[PDB]
């Protein structure tokens, strides 16, 4: 106490607006997973923002996937309701997203900081 935040995010990235040309959306847990389901052969960077605490990633902020271009394609966020989620929670949402636009043949990579929390539980 208190927390802080590890982000693969610039806080303009995590900021900006966006919207799907064809929203996909699905419930997961206690974490609502977007994609624009019209975006399609693109190499996509899945970026998120963390709580740390003592020195552990302790829950997710919010998550993007990002073409090369900059362009967001994709988000995973928490429930207002603020249910609270659990790593597996995180790390099978982040699989839903991953599935979902390697469908639309998008190559999927993620960030240092979800390879290293995939493995942190």
């Amino acid at each position: 106490p208190a927390s802080r935040y590890l982000t693969d995010m610039t806080l303009e990235e995590m900021s900006r607006d966006w919207s799907m040309l064809i929203p996909k959306q699905k419930v997961a847990g206690p974490l609502c997973i977007r994609m624009d389901q019209a975006i399609m052969d693109k190499n996509i960077i899945l970026k998120a923002n963390f709580s740390v605490i003592f020195d552990r990633l302790e829950t997710l902020i919010l998550l993007r996937a990002f073409t090369e271009e900059g362009a967001i394609v994709g988000e995973i966020s928490p429930l207002p309701s603020l249910p609270g989620h659990t790593a597996e929670d995180v790390k099978n949402a982040v699989g839903v997203l991953i599935g979902g636009l390697e469908a639309n043949d998008n190559t999927v990579r993620v960030s240092e900081t979800l390879q290293r929390f995939a493995w942190r539980s």
